[PDB]
Parts: C-alpha cells; structure tokens; sequence
C-alpha cells in the first residue's frame, strides 16, 4: 500500500519535524499539492531533529513525505491519529538498511496550530 500520503484540511498550517536515527544522512522530501514545499537533509543516530517548518496545507490539502538515503528511497510505514476529534498526528517512519527499526528518518505532522 501507499504510505507517507495524507489529506489535510485545506488551507491549513500545520507542522512538519524530522529526525534521524541512522548512520546514512537522510534526506526528507514534503510535498503540498505534489510540488516539494520543503526538504530537510541531516544525519545523526540520536533522535537530532534533523528539520522542523511550517507549511499550508493549500487547495487540495495532499501533503506527501519522501525520504532518500544513499540515494535509494527508503522504505515507508505511516498512519494518522486524531484525537478529541481535534488534534491530528499524521506519523511516517522510514527505513534505509535491513535492520528494519523504521526509525532512521522519523516525520511527524502535526495540525492544527495557532
Ligand atoms: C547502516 O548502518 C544502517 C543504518 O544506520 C544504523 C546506525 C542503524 O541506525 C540502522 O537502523 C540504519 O538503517
Ligand atoms: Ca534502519
Ligand atoms: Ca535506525
Ligand atoms: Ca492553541
């Protein structure tokens, strides 16, 4: 199944954080709309935030995440969570090697803010 692909609200900010826990530099790709709105690129292998933006959600409210190490697409599991109805966590883990942790580059978005 596809993974990383979540509907926002429209016309929304929310919030985009990565870390990475990994010996390979990785690099997160945040698409609005499929267009890439923002990429962060770090390394480390103790949770470091790697990157954190705000972004709008625009028009279609589609917002992708893509993460590459060693120039490879890393291997993708996600979900969203909504709590009270309200508060929504849409979580990406991704996985470049064969340990199969999932941790090596970990994307939460979170909306909505203010
Ligand atoms: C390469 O060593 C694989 C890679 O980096 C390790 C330190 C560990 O974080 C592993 O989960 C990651 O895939
Ligand atoms: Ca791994
Ligand atoms: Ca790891
Ligand atoms: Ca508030």
């Amino acid at each position: 199944a596809t993974q990383g692909v979540f509907t926002l609200p429209a016309n929304t900010r929310f919030g985009v954080t990565a870390f990475a826990n990994s010996s390979g530099t990785q690099t997160v790709n945040v698409l609005v709309n499929n267009e890439t709105a923002a990429t962060f690129s770090g390394q480390s292998t103790n949770n470091a935030v790697i990157g954190t933006q705000v972004l709008n959600s625009g028009s279609s409210g589609k917002v992708q995440v893509q993460v590459s190490v060693n120039g490879r697409p890393s291997d993708l599991v996600s979900a969203q969570v909504i709590l009270t109805n309200e508060l929504n966590f849409a979580l990406v883990g991704s996985e470049d090697g064969t340990d199969n942790d999932y941790n090596d580059a970990v994307v939460v978005i979170n909306w909505p803010l203010g």
